[PDB]
């Protein structure tokens, strides 16, 4: 447990300019915004939690899903801070970042070779098994919130949304990434694969999930693309790579392709992505 005024001093009170100008600032989510912190001898990430007041309730699900989910691809939840004048979760620091950041080379990072994309999709899909077996849906798989730490092993964060077929009234996530039945209230692991399908597709071609400049907007559409020889899989493969050997790269698409069914129950379930996934570099 943290108090607000120590996270504050650790955060240069919570400084908002980005790390490179001098401030504390990593990122922000739909959320919050994620501040670097330094507290008893230790890099720490912390997101001070910032859409209703009441809608509170993602900060208490987030801690109860942490307590029961760790894993080796599952970010670690050091401590909170419900005092002071926001909220605040405190996480083990991740000194490589989003895998959208390092997709996007954001700050000079050099490009993710192709064999380091092979085995972060390797972990990133054993975090999604871990949390399938133990009955979770994490309805927000996205490239931000997979994290890197300094071996570039993949960690799933941000289970602010994550739940314990059946309908919601209060539709959650990011829609670039959501599967049909997902856009529609259904809540189904079904579409954490989907969404997962859509990473799959920022690894390949290192283009973020939607762009209104794009044609076509959303990444998603490039699958019906290349169904469509109007263009190929070698058309959009990420040019910032020398090792993408052809084989293993269309091995990998079309694990992404069969992800992005449109009917869930066409889809693999994440132990067959996981094979896959194995059999690729195998
Ligand atoms: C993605 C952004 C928000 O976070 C980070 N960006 C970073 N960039 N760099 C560098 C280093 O050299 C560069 C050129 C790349 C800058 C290091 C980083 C560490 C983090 C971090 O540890 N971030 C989280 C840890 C734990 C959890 N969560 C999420 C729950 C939310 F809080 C995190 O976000």
């Amino acid at each position: 447990s943290f108090s607000f005024y120590e996270l504050k001093n650790v955060t240069n009170n919570f400084d908002e300019r980005p790390i490179s100008v001098g401030g504390n600032k990593m990122g922000e989510g739909g959320f919050g915004v994620v501040y670097k912190g330094y507290v008893n001898n230790t890099t720490v990430a912390v997101k001070k939690l910032a859409i209703t007041t009441e809608e509170k309730q993602q900060f208490d699900q987030e801690i109860k899903v942490m307590a029961k989910c760790q894993h080796e691809n599952l970010v670690e939840l050091l401590g909170f801070s419900s005092d002071g004048d926001d909220l605040c979760l405190v996480y083990v620091y991740m000194p490589n970042g989003s895998l959208l950041d390092r997709l996007s080379c954001l700050d000079g990072t050099p490009p993710l070779s192709w064999h380091m994309r092979c085995k972060i999709a390797q972990g990133a899909a054993n975090g999604i098994n871990f949390l399938h077996e133990n009955h979770h849906i994490h309805r927000d798989i996205k490239s931000a919130n997979i994290l890197l730490d300094e071996a570039f092993t993949a960690k799933i964060s941000d289970f602010g949304l994550a739940r314990a077929t059946v309908m919601t009234s209060r539709i959650v996530g990011t829609t670039a990434y959501m599967a049909p039945e997902a856009l529609r209230g259904e809540i189904t692991p079904k579409s954490d694969i989907y969404s997962f399908g859509v990473v799959l597709l920022e690894i390949i071609t290192g283009l973020p999930a939607v762009d209104e400049h794009r044609e076509p907007q959303l990444l998603l559409d490039i699958k019906e693309e290349i169904e469509d020889e109007e263009k190929t899989i070698e058309d959009y493969i990420d040019k910032k790579m020398n090792d993408a050997d052809s084989t293993s790269v269309e091995a990998m698409y079309s694990v992404a392709s069969q992800c992005l069914h449109e009917k869930k129950n066409k889809r693999p379930d994440i132990k067959k992505v996981q094979q896959l996934l194995q059999e690729m570099t195998a």
